């Protein structure tokens, strides 16, 4: 018997209390998530029935004049005869098969699966007790989440799920401003019918509208406790409004109960949020942005295989496997995981086109997975590379992404060349006693011709492509390598961030020197054998960040200077 008035687990474990300091004291992001790299998101629900391509159909159909409202009144009927609830009898899922879904997910090389347990629209995809608008009692008349959990265990993968229910508090607000079934306030599917919280984007401020109330906060705990107690997910992903200030005390109660319960399961778990919580007590799920930097904290990022939509819509144009694999490699090199979405038809079938994209990804990982699974960032993630034209810029073989695992260096070219590439990150100035022991291309039987030069490691491509899309050189080397330095302003000075890899079998002592506007900062760092570390330095008394002179030395070699 679970109790939303207590964060203590069913077995009596109370290590975690519902506050940030408690969580940070006892929780650590698990190694399985960092090792896994790749999961599949599955946006499937009542919104798949109209097949419009939008999980926000339920919101906009009640906005008089909106394209979706106009579509819905013509296609299905007036909002008073045909509300969102009235799609539910059509959501029969006659061809849903949990084992077939998992066979697709497994075929992709993905290591965890994230079905939607409940979106903003109020319909539980699982066996809910308090929410009578659920898939066991209605629609498919089966426990979709339960069947996926059992299928995932037999498939040998890890089971996660997502909750978007927090937004149900306000999602249907427009139904109260035009004649509609939402105005029957006894229909609990349509939530609290509040105004959407204010705030531009990923911000905890909510303005005049909290976006939740006492009852929806209570139902959120009943909802998450249900999922925790019935399905023991290893990962729970949340949509953005759980970080609004009025919701945070409630969210911390859930986190404490989840992390306490996980201790009893002897399983380490992950929470994803988009903002509001520290990067050490959960795993940020964020857009990639334009930065080429490795992130210090593990993170996740999501994209759909569909170019137009996440949930199914007719006339979907799917992305190419080349597109997804190149982005996947970029993400993994910068310490991220990819959560890739597919959108099955309302009847439960994953489209042939989306099956084919996942299978091609899995074929690529069959040959190249050594560079991906269990890897960590190297010292630097990449090299290579408003226009008012179509510039048709694409990746070439000079666009390289790096990972490391078991002291091996993997250099992934994001396109083919019949010639050679030069790994510029291994140029003389970045290196101390680097000696290349061997170079191979993953999946190729051809001996790779390479030459270490002062400009970097020249690698000649073999004559036969082992796979399409991206091409992995596995490099065994000894020596110490340092990254290009990164600069950030921090009041009257600048922070300097550098990563150092010691590929030697012996510990190495390494001197880094930053000279900014004459001010010299040195650090002596002991880097253990076959290990990497971040190194942070700060120069003081920098009058202008945009105008400073910068010189950076690695064991008395000039590695960087901004003379331009
Ligand atoms: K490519």
């Amino acid at each position: 018997a679970p109790n939303v008035d207590s964060t203590v687990s069913l077995k009596g474990t109370d290590v975690f209390k519902a506050d940030s300091a408690s969580i940070a004291q006892n929780y650590t992001i698990p190694e399985w998530f960092k090792d896994a790299k790749f999961g599949i998101f599955i946006h499937w629900g009542v919104y798949s029935v109209p097949a419009y391509g939008s999980e926000w159909y339920s919101r906009w159909m009640y906005k008089e004049g909106h394209p979706i409202n106009k579509y819905h009144v013509q296609t299905y009927g007036p909002l008073t005869k045909f509300g969102y609830k009235d799609f539910i009898p059509m959501f029969k899922a006659e061809n849903f098969n949990a084992d077939e879904w998992l066979a697709v997910v497994k075929s992709s090389g993905a290591q965890y699966i994230v079905p939607v347990a409940e979106h903003h629209d109020g319909f539980a995809m699982y066996s809910s007790t308090f929410n009578k608008w659920n898939a066991v009692d209605m629609g498919p008349k089966r426990d979709i989440i339960g069947e996926l959990k059992e299928a995932t265990k037999k498939a040998g993968l890890r089971f996660g799920l997502s909750s978007h229910r927090c937004e149900n508090a306000w999602f249907y607000e427009y139904g109260m401003e035009t004649p509609s079934d939402v105005q029957d306030t006894t229909i609990t599917l349509y939530g609290e019918r509040l105004h959407e919280p204010e705030g531009q984007g990923m911000t905890p401020y909510c303005g005049k509208y909290e976006g939740s109330n006492e009852r929806s906060r209570r139902q959120f705990l009943m909802h998450t406790y249900e999922l925790i107690d019935k399905y023991q997910p290893e990962l729970i992903w949340f949509d953005w409004t759980v970080g609004k200030y009025p919701f945070q005390p409630t969210f911390y109660k859930f986190m404490a109960y989840y992390y306490n319960s996980a201790l009893d399961w002897n399983k380490e778990v992950v929470v994803n949020t988009k903002f509001g919580y520290g990067d050490n007590i959960q795993v940020f799920d964020i857009e990639r942005g334009k930065s080429d930097r490795i992130r210090e904290y593990p993170w996740q990022t999501d994209t759909s295989v569909g170019k137009k939509s996440w949930s199914y819509c007719v006339g979907e144009e799917n992305k190419s496997p080349d597109h997804i694999i190149d982005d996947f490699v970029d993400i993994v090199s910068k310490n991220g995981n990819l959560l890739l979405n597919i959108g099955p038809k309302a009847d439960g079938t994953i489209t042939d086109e989306q099956k084919n994209v996942l299978a091609e990804i899995g074929k690529w990982l069959k040959t190249n997975g050594e560079a991906i699974y269990g890897s960590r960032p190297w010292v630097i993630a990449s090299e290579g590379h408003y226009m008012t034209d179509n510039t048709k810029t694409e990746y070439t073989a000079d666009d390289i992404r790096f990972t490391t695992c078991d002291n091996n260096l993997y250099a992934v070219s994001l396109a083919w060349t019949d010639g050679s590439v030069t790994i510029k990150s291994l140029a003389t100035k970045y290196c101390r006693n680097v000696e290349i022991e061997s170079v191979e291309m993953l999946g190729s039987s051809e001996k790779i011709d390479y030459k270490m030069t002062d400009e970097g490691l020249v690698v000649n491509f073999p004559k036969n492509k082992p796979t399409e899309y991206a091409h992995v050189f596995k490099i065994k080397l000894k020596g110490v390598v340092v990254s290009k330095p990164l600069y950030d302003k921090v009041d009257n000075g600048c922070l300097i961030t550098v990563r150092v890899a010691n590929h030697n079998a012996e510990d190495a002592n390494v001197t880094l020197k930053s000279v900014v506007d004459g001010n010299e900062v040195s650090t002596q760092v002991a880097v253990k054998a076959k290990s990497e570390q971040w190194v942070k330095m700060q120069n003081k008394d920098v009058k202008s960040f945009d105008d400073m002179s910068c010189k950076f030395y690695f064991n008395d070699n000039l590695t960087y200077e901004n003379e331009f």
